[PDB]
DNA sequence: CCGAATCA
DNA sequence: AGATTCGG
């Protein structure tokens, strides 16, 4: 009683694989060299209208009927059963004209880009003519970057880490180590953030201190929903941690933002499985203080220092008109080319995210403790023969140092007053009582081992 | 089994580009020289009925069928895939008869106005005959404005800032610096607000103190939904900040209302991406007090003082019948012409929004502190040779002044009693402890540098 | 494939302009000499059925089909594009039989009333036979009103203000000055309220103290939705303001209820633009106390005193059976005729709403202050030659009087103990500190000018 | 392309006036001698099916089709324009079999009851056989009432006021003076309340202290929404006023519950204008304490004292099995007859509510 | 293939 | 001069 040919048209459309069922139970369409997607409005009908010209005239004429078109859309929905997931590759950069590869630097379009299923995109059309190195904009932006981070051997490690972070901003996979941009106000962090935002378009997203000092998994969370399927996250506006009224960075939150699928409820929808592919960068003017510090957190945190003010390692004047050029996307393609070059230099063929926690006072204190306070163990029991005369008493098969002796000897390596709050917090977090008073921390000095 | 010509009619309609798919997934229509839009009811059918006369009789007759008309509407919906965004230009003033340019003062209509995609409009038809300068209404309104803000050299900067703010009320872009209307009751702020509202019609919107002292991003927020795609916002009814029971202006809220797309959930809809193009003006009778004060906030805030009462820099009598004339829109076109003249004088070709925070007691205190308490740095370490004898002790490579010395010397420049709460709050927000008692603030006097 | 004549019928119907598209995007119909309206159910089909007899038999027969009737309704919806606003005139009184003019006292019906677009109505049919002056009910109601408000020269101003307020209860425009009904319990305020309610039917609406002491703009607000497009509002049940546990009247709320379109979200709908055409009257047994007092509020507030008890300026007995007559609408048309007469006496041709704030203790205190404490200005600087010897010290080009002197001299005009809380609140709201202790209020006595 | 006869059938149905449009924008139907009403589901189709037999066979066959029946319903909706208000008379008592008049005591049914438009009803079928005076249940209930309130000259005023309040519980108009039931615990107030509830069926509604000490007009208010179109409200559970933490009775609330159409937002609906025809009775064991005292409140308050404890003015034994008879509706029609007799004694021809503030 | 029934 | 089915 209906059109048999409509199912044939649906089958032919699904042969092209122009519409796919996402793992989240959503539908995507391949229109205008882009994987367009909208949960609110099914774009299947729009896809049918787009690809009607790619079909015999006997079928394109039938597709003109909205009723028949909706019938074909329903047929496609029914046939599409396997919820095929997307956005697997981390080395492909989508555009409004297709996909650009980060490996060879070759940009794909049309069916070449259709082989890649990218739900999001950079938000603008790709232009290879502007995507060149021998351009005045490229040279100007290189000068700007050198101003922000000098190419000096003292800053060579810091500059290289900054370049690696910027290259990893293009990564489509999880970030295994958080990056901190430390410095003073207007040291180039904001300029770098604006340049990255202009270069990557819709892939950019920024947030404040909310996710860093508050529990994300509490009812709906717009921040987590926005951060899903992203390329880079900027966490600016941190408070004076040394002063009262400022919260500490929650290590639990930092460890939460390190998984491929970070949990968090969206608004009036069930999309808790938020895929985390974004490079999270923290902008601050002060050295952060964390509520909890451990080896895992120190291996999840890297710090980049900005040491050149623009009126430090150097002082220069401020360019007022450069902000307008950034807002005009004059250096967008130059920044993109620089990021591609850095990605090839560093992240080709494998992503690398190494931690640098030694640029934080509390982190440095904990690192020095760990280098000097290796935990007691059964393997350290045979050392009791030499450690008995040094105050270390064997308590429950553990080499234990008295709290008084520990506090006396911790003033030799650390300032007992500068680290007084830090030392007290570390003790309270790691002290144990023998009976009531022979308080000990299950750590051993290497000076006595 | 249906009409093949219906798709041809849809194609011809979309050739005219009379209907566009917004970035928010909404549909707009170009009817009666206006970009009409309604999410609740799709105006596509109404657009088809409007433009049926612009089509051959073979097609206009077919469009008379509501079923065929809905079929063509569905075809248009399917063909429209690219969610083209609108309202880009900040220099175009829409009307019910078309678009008026702020650059050359030329008003466009019909297809000339169709080139511009304005979702909102002034809410009334444009009239060039009333849009003249050599009119009695223009002279009367100029006299009224001079009464509100005298053309005196003492008030010349204040008057010019007020004129710049009024001209920027026509801006279709983000406001980079909040404006404060400070004064006493009935000093002309309400008259100016009413004149602007009558001049700009639907583009006007006003709000209370809710957005200034409360967190906007908390579930649904009607205020943010209303403020989207606006031209000017008035924030009146501020409390006595010096007295108890009155909240402080949240600097976080002020910084939130400074982005092109301010977040905030509407009512039973997903339009969190609220575009902010409105000039936010704050009406108050008292000098505001902020919970947090920083350089960014002071660069985001400007203050305009009203110094002429109407029974100050001058005192005059009250005109009871002027309110009726304002409500009758007698000076609507005169006010519009004055705003166009001011926009050409100031904002042509580029918008300018400079901060004036020095008209606020706490802001003035913080500005004087910043001029006198430049933060310590490594660049200031070589000054330790001269600063050691002046009480500045080098602590962790930071030039640190004792809290006692800081409090003693802050009474020389500031009244230690008048600013006692302010000084204490600043210290608590910016003090750091050396060990327990050598409390310091990482700032250096210039009298000793 | 459908009926071409259906569009012709729709065109003919829209020629009559029997259905109009409101500014709020709603549809109204002109049925039974009334502009019926319902957002929940479109009355267009009912209008088509009503006016089918006003069409040729070739069309009335076609309109009998519900499918064709719905088709014509959709055609009318599509053709109706201009969202024409309604309820402009304030001088027209709608009825269930048409519209009564307040200017000439002539009642219109049918197409004469169709020229007027009134969304609301009095809720009952008009009867000119009962709308007469030479009736026993009119004389009885005149006696009742004279009992409530004596026709005495002492109360002549109060009686005239009461009559003006009652006449303005018929106004279809914004009320520029709030009215207060002050007195004791059962002084005639409730009787007047009941008489007005019976006279005006659906146009009446009453509310409690919620809108006076609470913030209206907080999510949904049924009160604002009900008050829209109304003629009169009664705010009764005020607490003992001098005693604890009673909130103060928010001046912000009072100023909010003074605009043609008062904001406020309805329930599960977007009708925030609530048109305010109602005469707001406050019923209380105590003199109100406001959280904030200013010149604008005092110019927005009028007070009417009821000085005749019914067991004051006179004491009479209570009529138990008069309440039944009021509930039977016996004096409805007499009250309507009296209101029309008062409107012609006072509000013809222009509405007049003058403030009388001098009947409130705090308001009287502030009025006396303003008469005695004119604010200092540059125009008052030349008076410093005579004011220096009187304690007025010129501080920052402002004539400043010490707080001690101000408190000493404020006890001469005001009772420093009776107004002690009022004087202290005024000082705290208006005091300024020279350095810490030469506290001043920027106001000057006229005894020294 | 439809049938012409459907509009004619709709016109004929509307001639019978079996369906009416309420003032609240709702529809009511006259089925089984009752003005049935439902906003959730339009009962128009059911009414058409019911009255298809009252029509020529040429039309009943057409009405059998649900689609044609819905079409006729749409026609009726289009033709129904005047939102005629209903339930005006305060002297008519609706039932499931019709309406009983409080003036002459005559019960109406069918088209006689159709002339009366009652959205609500007593919730049970009327029975004149049980509605008689010479019944053992009537005598037993008279004894019970005399126990609750003695027929003594000392309590003659209190007894008469109590009888007037019980008679006014059947009033369909506004209550101009609130009535208080003062005394101690289990003095007979609960028994009288249960008897009234059993007698009046659905027309009864009972609440606690919420509406007496709190602000009614604050967002949705299910209590006020339920109180609409009611005949009597019982407000029990008043706390000890002397003890701290117990709120006082708000005079504003009392004045609010004295208008024909008391405001208040229902839940997810627009029924703010709630008609108030209910005789509000407050059950308490302490002398009331009010936030404000004034003549109007004193002119709005009536006090009835219960002075007979059932283990005061009398002390009698407890009848445990009487509650079972009450719940079995044994004294329902006897109580109804007593209420009608009291209404004729007091409220014929005019309702009367006189305050007693001196108590 | 035309008409009627069934009809978005 | 819904389309589509069923009947002629």
């Amino acid at each position: 009683a209906m059109g048999n040919k409509l199912f044939n048209i649906a089958q032919r459309i699904l042969d092209t694989n122009s519409v796919l069922l996402t793992e989240r139970g959503d539908y995507i369409v391949w229109i205008n060299n882009s994987w367009k997607f909208n949960s609110e409005e099914p774009l299947i009908t729009k896809l049918i209208l787009s690809i009607r010209h790619q079909l015999p005239k006997e079928y394109s004429s039938e597709l003109l009927c909205p009723r028949k078109r909706k019938t074909v859309e329903a047929n496609i929905r029914d046939m599409l059963v396997d919820s095929v997931e997307t956005d697997t590759y981390p080395d492909k950069l989508p555009f409004k004209n297709g996909v650009l590869d980060l490996v060879d630097g070759m940009f794909y379009s049309g069916d070449d880009a259709k082989k890649y299923t990218c739900t999001v995109s950079t938000g603008f059309k790709f232009d290879d003519t502007k995507f060149v190195e021998d351009s005045p904009e490229m040279e100007e932006l290189m000068n700007i970057i050198n101003d922000i981070q000098p190419l000096t051997d003292e800053n060579k490690k810091n500059r290289e880490l900054y370049e690696k972070t910027l290259s990893s901003c293009l990564c489509g996979a999880t970030k295994g180590c958080l990056t901190f941009f430390f410095g003073e106000t207007a040291t180039g962090k904001s300029t770098t953030k604006r340049l990255l935002k202009s270069a990557i378009g819709d892939l950019f997203v920024e947030t404040g201190q909310t996710i860093l000092t508050d529990v994300l998994d509490k009812g709906p969370n717009p921040f987590i929903a926005n951060m899903h399927l992203k390329r880079s996250v900027f966490c600016s506006e941190l408070p004076d941690f040394a002063c009262s009224g400022s919260k500490k960075i929650r290590s639990d939150n930092i460890k939460k933002l390190t998984e491929p699928c970070v949990i968090g409820r969206p608004c009036f929808s069930n999309k808790i499985n938020n895929r985390n592919h974004a490079t999270i960068i923290i902008d601050t003017n002060y050295k952060p203080v964390f509520d909890r510090i451990d080896n895992a957190l120190m291996r999840r945190i890297a710090v980049v220092r900005f040491r050149t003010h623009f009126s430090y390692d150097k002082v220069k004047l401020l360019d007022e008109g450069l902000d307008g050029k950034i807002q005009n996307n004059r250096y967008r393609f130059a920044f993109l080319y620089l990021l591609v070059k850095w990605y090839k230099k560093y992240h080709v063929p494998i992503m690398k995210l190494y931690p640098t926690p030694e640029e934080i006072p509390d982190f440095a204190f904990y690192l020095k403790i760990g280098t000097l306070l290796v935990s007691s163990s059964v393997k350290h029991i045979p050392l009791m023969t030499d450690l008995s005369k040094k105050g270390y008493i064997l308590y429950d098969n553990v080499v234990t140092l008295p709290l008084t002796t520990f506090q006396q000897k911790i003033s030799k390596y650390f300032n007992s007053r500068l680290f007084g709050h830090d030392i007290e917090s570390f003790i309270n977090r790691h002290k144990k009582f023998a009976n009531v008073s022979d308080e000990y921390l299950q750590y051993i000095f290497i000076e006595d081992i």
